[PDB]
């Protein structure tokens, strides 16, 4: 099975990371160390993307590579060299301060490409071609998901898609390509502004936007479908929580060892204000189903389960006072529950599709009789 | 004097956590990371040993030797591999997966077998020889402990030491040479079944616990006596008083420079669920009389008491707002209180036996006389 | 510009660190990793500058350098070079334990001696002679500086000046040369007791006193001017607001290259009892004006002001619970404004003299119409 | 077996340096690197041990343990710690300036001990107490030796050990109390000058002392025997051949779980001036039969002979012009004989006892028709 | 007294290796590798000093600080990159490439900024001010050495300096403002264009070349003074001899603190071609008068000579079949001339005006009576 690319899959979360429910425009974030996620960030009002990593991480940003949705300003670029990280990459679009308006932009940009000079960051562009297999992957395992088949059991799919292509390339791309050769020749990438370089970027970037929102469209706003009961215990906005399970979804197109991906991703609720753009609250932790690292590969009893490596490789810990939550795509097997419930989370978030079920090596029998753990499933609202 | 070797002591304290107080077996474990204790585990009710690692710990278990009282089943053991543990120490009994009882466990043992090839970790068994004079060293400096002296003043401790023997036998070893053999051919370790590789483990193993009973016993459940206030405040259970005095105990073999061993073990106990199996309690720091690292060799004022390791290497923090208390073996010295009463220690339990003596280069009179930690010291109920 | 020196400026701060409010004498100390301060500590009347060390940070003081203003005592030596310190720097003035009194001081520095050469740890002395424009250059930017403007805008710095000379050359100096030589020879410097290394050791030592009494002297007690509201929300204490101050005032002397030398320095306040001697208040961070690590380069525009370094390079996190101060010498920029507002603190104490200004690539106009964050300002008291 | 320790190894062998055949004594020295040695000294009539590494190695001796037989000068200390050297161990009984005449012996002793107090390297005694079973090990190996047995089927070996030992401790020992109590009072080893340290190390020395004159005599000056070949090629000198089989003898003590030793050692003749005290010849290469640097349980077919460590890890490259010889205790097997031979070595020195023998996993059929390389066997003058 | 600086000597020496006697203009280099010199190299008539690095080092550029004379050309910045070099330093004067003639050089010096940028390895300008006394205390020094001395006793040091200086200035230094302004402009230092940093890089551009004209003088062409022997045998042509003792005296100014500095180098003659600028001749080692590398501080006892540390810390071996020379400023002493002697060296080049003198901790008399080792001293020549 086609395998997502993990400079690819960072770009991605950049890009859905600036989509976050809350002259200059948001921009996202991944800071990741050692090959791990151990942040996403979002632009708030008030701060920037690349400050509000300094103020979370400080200076644990040495030796981070650090993914914006877009070009980080001389403010924001000063900072997170500063600070250590050694690479920088950012979507192609327009940058942080918009060019598509001004002469402060214009020389911003400028200031930055002085800055990336003088200094030893790599702040280059990481986006790379998919294959050719991968998109045609990800949207016949996208229909064949649980949140979409849910729905199915109450052709949508492809209309809803449609408008999220239409939403995610007026925001993620420059349609025009007279606006982005300006744009790209700004931003000191000149070399990527002559054919076939610069067909090949709007290629690619618009590759990456199909996909984004065909992940995207798998947890779909459908008919008031959203996470509830079965019956902290308080639910999450629904725009938040299918946020978060599209990153859960994005993971799940790193798996490696099984045909079915499924990935995983822990958010926690700061019980005090916070300065990032998702609010108080904050990243955790992230993984996918994998083999253990060393290639360690009765094939599936070999397996690091989704919330097992969003458990191991965390950044922040579980807080007992904080409300944590999990976001599964697929229903927790009886390996996992235990593991769930004894790390501390509070809530479970996934897809009620293999619950109840038996398998040969993997079951779903403890999540139905889970006590303890808030369980939120997708389904119609039962009010 | 003879020192007690350091996987002889991470194997000793595996095995005397599994006897925390509270098909599948209990197991205890100690994570040690750069050849100091920075957790010691219990397998609760609900998870295992090496799972309430994986939850405690996460990705820092990396480069961490783990000493398991019982072979790590196929699901712990992909885990802690994941998490990038370096060496995976076992007691060579009955693994947890009990195979004195089945097709399943047959079938786990050997999915261990294949994860452990496959993966990198040395999964091995770290038991040594005890040194000749060790057991009588332990037997005789055991008589003469602060807890043994102490209720003499008020023949006893070999009638519980031989109970502690059967009661660690029919537990940690296998009797029957015959099982021991199927046990060491199901869990890999085909090459010590065979003469003179197997009755040197079993002797090693049965040696072993011998000195575990005498250690045991040298804090015994006897006549009502338990740690009590000489006059937060309250008193720990005994049985847990008891077990982590026992660590103390433990720990004091390790010391290398006087002649009279002193070891120190700080615990907390946190306000909120958790999952391991000693309960709300976790392990924050161990330590025992040694001169400063790199041999920096009066004898006395150039060594490092017990309680001021602890305080050194400790890998939790003292949180202000629990309740953590130490386990000094012996009465904590002038020097040692108030780095005990400073680092925010709410607890202290010693044997009051050196209390209120004045040698040269030590001396014993700030602990009679200390306010705002709760002492609790051997001796009789006083109720 | 002269540029004060690395080790000249922890040499400072530790002879600052003792003066901080509250047979021994105090002792104040710097704890530098990785060239960057991570805890500032005071001597309390019942531990050591050496053991508070020892436990706020326990194995973290690992590959630090120690900056004692006093010799540290045999017990203190013996607990540092247990975590693992490479290099104790120290006043080489009269030590720890007062040998100005006695036969147990007196062995006692012989005991550091033996434990010195025993152990590997550098304990050295890092003193170093001043620029010959340096002591000019402070006198001159102290009398324009923030504070010592303010007042006069209401003749008097010099005789401050002159009052913080005399104590701060009684009690960080030792008039003597007989004394002196025969310290020297106590504390093992007998190759700095003949001359010229002998008068060397002693300029340098009043240079660096004629430095601190000058910078001491930029945040005066002159009449009832100190740091109150312009109108938690609590003030700080004068004095400490006054300590604090003068800290960032000596941080701002590191700055790189800019004409006008700003620092920073955060302190937050803990809710529960501490050992330390500067009571419950800790050190979160320090930093000052500087290019980006790596030599980065409209000159203005590619500098990391003295806010944001202390929020970048910060050792303890900052407590939402807890109240958190920061101390900048010069008025925030609307650049660090929102930083400062964004990571938490909850108070800044600074001057005044450049608030409401627009200049060309700064400007000071959001720290007047800051709104959620204290803002304390060197004035006269309004009641 | 008793497997001799790593520096009672690297001790032994500095001793054995000394007597390499050719105020101030002789001094023998093996520089180590990675536990691996990497050359081996002798003071010739005009360097010094310490001098002579300096030149063969130069900066190569940064991170190397060097375990001289004497205590370095200071000349030879200060020279080494410049190099960069970790560890530097000594035979503790007469240093290179010779204390058993003088003034400025006395003064030079001093110079080291203030010269070892302000440098970081460990000038430090690594001398181990033997294991009980060692020395009786040795002695009843040492007659099955391939060399006592050779001259027996032509008593004798006791006889020859009794004046080995009588000349060896009179070199190597100081026989009176009073005397070797003052030379550990002048060379900073106080500490060792009370019992039971006193008796202990002088206990120890004369352990290894007995051991090395059993290893000595085990490879004879009894009648006309010596390495002859069986009718370059010229052969070395018997001195020579003796003093370099008693090196990969005592190399065969190391032995890895392997009843039977074999040691291994490869020694080159430079084709021009040397500074060395062993003349134009120089070291290449030395090894013991063992098992692979981890683990590797038909048990002798996964266990690395002495020839092939030796070839491993080697410090200096066979240089084709130059005359390079092997001496390895038992007869080169078909597995090594072509590695051998392969790797450029001119002259094989060997003990034809298990010479044409076929056993299962072993044969050493190779060696009787070995074309290309000339052996030297142990054997009487052919004429 | 005054010490030369690290990056201030490397680039004194680079200018210096430019003078090597033997469009595009001879260049010097000078390779270091952890602060220490790994190679002297030459413009040669055929290859560039960039390139011959390459040649002779390889990949062992790999983390080496190189100090060109001149900037060097795209063709030889991309190949040291590539082979991984660190810092690349060079004279801020005229670029390989010379801009005092062309469109190709001024293309050639733009796509070297462009190869800068997007590269890593730092290409900057090391060039530091000198210590106020440094000027000063080199010209008294100079007329003191053993050269001038020489001479002195067969106003004529200052007229050779004034050649120097005007021969010198004219090659290093752009006299004309101008031309100086626009060639900083084409190498890519705008930075250094503006006052007062273009009249400190000019003014500290003068500083070096006065110090370089006065050591370059202090080894004069006057008269028929030149290397010729007191009583290979051949002596070095007396341009070489005279250049490479410059080299020595030059790092006698690095001597840590000594009123009579000395300095050495090591040269050895290859018997095949070579493609460097100085012929077959190459670089071995350097050193100087320094206390042992570990904060090691009679006290000359624990110094380490000039010959000792070229020794210690040659790149290359001293191979016996090639003709190997040293340069010591002042007569060895008898304690190097053993070492000397004993590495291989087979002739020296020494000022005898201390020669015969027996001073306390140094004497001279092992050098009047060398034999094997051949010795040419300043002196007339006889004949
Ligand atoms: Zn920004
Ligand atoms: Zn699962
Ligand atoms: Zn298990
Ligand atoms: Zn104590
Ligand atoms: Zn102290
Ligand atoms: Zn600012
Ligand atoms: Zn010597
Ligand atoms: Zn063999
Ligand atoms: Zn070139
Ligand atoms: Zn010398």
């Amino acid at each position: 099975i086609p395998r997502l690319s993990k400079v690819n899959l960072f770009t991605l979360l950049s890009l859905w990371m600036e989509l976050f429910p809350a002259q200059v425009k948001r921009t996202g974030l991944v800071v990741v160390k050692n090959m791990k996620i151990v942040g996403l960030h979002c632009s708030s009002e008030d701060l920037h993307a690349g400050q509000i990593a300094l103020i979370k991480h400080g200076s644990r940003l040495k030796n981070c590579d650090l993914y914006f949705s877009r070009k980080p300003c001389s403010a924001c670029l000063k900072m997170i060299v500063n600070a250590g990280v050694n690479r920088i990459s950012y979507w192609p679009a327009d940058p942080e301060i918009s060019l598509l308006t001004s002469e402060d932009a214009k020389l911003d940009a400028k200031a930055v490409e002085r800055l990336k000079s003088n200094s030893r960051a790599h702040v280059c562009v990481l986006l790379q071609p998919l294959v050719c297999y991968m998109v045609q992957f990800v949207e016949e395992t996208s229909y064949k998901c649980d949140f979409i088949q849910k729905i199915t059991k109450t052709d949508f799919y492809y209309e809803c898609k449609q408008e999220r292509i239409k939403e995610y390339e007026m925001l993620f791309l420059v349609s025009n390509e007279e606006m982005h050769k300006q744009i790209l020749m700004t931003i000191g990438l000149e070399n990527l502004c002559e054919n076939p370089y610069f067909s090949n970027l709007r290629q690619n970037m618009k590759d990456l936007i199909l996909l984004l929102a065909t992940v995207a469209s798998s947890v779909p706003n459908f008919k008031h479908f959203g996470f509830y009961r079965s019956n902290h215990n308080q639910s999450l906005p629904q725009e938040i929580a299918r946020h978060c399970m599209v990153q859960a979804r994005l993971l799940a197109y790193r798996t490696e060892d099984h045909k079915t991906g499924v990935g995983a991703v822990i958010w926690a609720e700061g019980k005090s204000r916070s300065c990032d753009g998702t609010g108080a609250m904050y990243f955790v932790g992230c993984g996918y189903n994998a083999f253990p690292v060393g290639s360690e590969y009765r094939k599936f009893r070999y397996i690091i389960h989704a919330a097992q490596n969003a458990l191991t490789f965390r950044c922040q810990e579980i807080k007992p006072e904080e409300r944590s939550m999990i976001f599964v795509t697929k229903c927790p097997c009886d390996e996992c529950v235990p593991l769930i419930k004894g790390a501390g989370i509070k809530q479970i978030y996934a897809g009620d599709v293999d619950v109840g079920k038996k398998k040969a090596d993997i079951s779903y029998m403890r999540f139905g009789e889970l006590e303890g753990v808030s369980k939120f499933t997708w389904q119609l609202n039962p009010s």
